[PDB]
This record gives C-alpha cells, structure tokens and sequence, in this order.
C-alpha cells in the first residue's frame, strides 16, 4: 500500500536531512555557537527511523553512518546533548540490526566507545553495553 | 505495511517542511537575495505529495494551503519559478482532489488566477483551466 519507490524516496530524504543537520550543527560549533539542529529534530527523526515499513530501506541505504555521525563528538570535542545520545541509542536498540549492517557501518565503534567512556552516565553506558552485548550475539550466533 | 501513526507523522513533517521553505524563500526575496529553497526541493516534495499512501492524510491535514502558498507571488510580487508553477499544477491534477478539499483551502482561488493571468504561458493557463474544469465538475455532479 506504500509503493517501493516512495519508501526508497523517503528513506533517501531522511538520510540527506540527517546529514544536512549534522553538517550545520558542526559548522555552528566551529563558529563558537550552539548547535540546535539535532536537538530540535531528534524526536521526529527518531520516530521515523523506527518506522517498521522504512527500516529495511534505511538500513540498506547506510542510515547507520548518519546515526553514527550524530553520536560523534562536535568539532570542539564536546558531546551531543544527552537527550540525543539517549534517544539514538534507544533507536539502535529497537531497530532490527543484524551482522551485515555492523560489518559495513562503523556504528558499533561509536557505541562501544559510549559503553566504556568514563564521562557517560551509568544509564547510557548501560544501554550501550546492552547494545554491544546484543550485537556480539548477532555477529557470533550459530 | 505503514502504521497510521507513521503516515500521519510523515504528512505533518512534509507540511512543516513546505512552510519552512516558503517562509525562508519569502524572507530572502524581501532582503534582495534569490529564492532557491523551493526550486531545490520541488521535485522530491512533489514526488512525495503524489504518494498514494500519503495523499488522504496530506489532504486531510490541509497540505493544499502549503501548495497554494508555493504558487502565490513572492513579497516583490514576482512569481515562483516556472518549473515550480508547472510541477505543482501537475501535483494538483494527479492528486485525488474532491469538493471538501477545495471548499476549505483557497487553492482554487490561486489556480483560477493562473488560468486567467495574461503573464502566464499558454501551457500553464491551459493546465490551470483543465484543473478548474475538473474542480467545477467535482463541486457540481450528482
Ligand atoms: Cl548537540
Ligand atoms: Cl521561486
């Protein structure tokens, strides 16, 4: 009932939107100023990233690189706001992420960092460990 | 296939996106800067406005108001680029627009103007006349 061309178009559009917001936030950080792009769009974007109809296309289109980039340090090396870090981990957790996606994305690297990062809340560190445990299970299960 | 929550979220998202681009282009025009938001997004936004899965929600959510907004004059009274005018008319004609929709949106007013505007191409006046004919037929059949 949604055409495969439409699912693809919307997945691509979401990808490009995550990239534009990332790049605008990073450029603002480099101008000594607040990045508000991600915080203003994370709920709505997270909601859509978790659409079960869209996930397979989003995953196949490398959406994990954008999620990754949103979890990464800004130019001044501060971290994205805690609501973003929490919400995007909650997105990775509910997505049907399998071995193929990890071996291709680098996301497991940023997530792993969160799990052992001493500046991170026990809550987030915990949730990143859970993700790590789950993804170890994907990668290695018979 | 797609949950009704997600359909409604994508429709609202597209609505606010058309509004934001319109207001940004209108504020650029008033400054003396070329308006490029609409031209850079009309193909992709058009493509999605024509999604059959989304149309009923988009229409119910008043998307005709935004389409109307994009067809009307900039602050200096010049018209949006011809590619936008042609593409949004093509969107209106393939979209399943009925009596209720017009009744509440004012888009029929902007289309009627295009049909009688002497500053407008023959092909554009023609397609707007066709739309008017079709909408007169919608409004009036038993
Ligand atoms: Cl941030
Ligand atoms: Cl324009």
């Amino acid at each position: 009932h949604m055409d495969p061309g439409t699912v693809l178009e919307i997945s691509r559009s979401l990808k490009k939107r995550m990239q534009d917001i990332l790049k605008k936030d990073n450029a603002n950080n480099l101008e000594g100023r607040p990045a508000t792009g991600k915080i203003e769009n994370v709920e709505e974007i997270s909601d859509i990233l978790m659409s079960k109809a869209l996930q397979e296309s989003l995953l196949d289109e490398g959406i994990l690189d954008e999620i990754k980039g949103w979890l990464e340090p800004l130019p001044d090396k501060s971290m994205p706001n805690i609501k973003i870090r929490k919400r995007l981990l909650d997105v990775l957790k509910t997505m049907k992420i399998h071995k193929e996606h990890l071996v291709t994305s680098g996301v497991g690297k940023i997530v792993y960092f969160y799990s052992i990062n001493p500046k991170e809340s026990k809550e987030v560190r915990a949730s990143a460990k859970a993700l790590v445990q789950k993804w170890t299970n994907e990668v290695f299960k018979p």
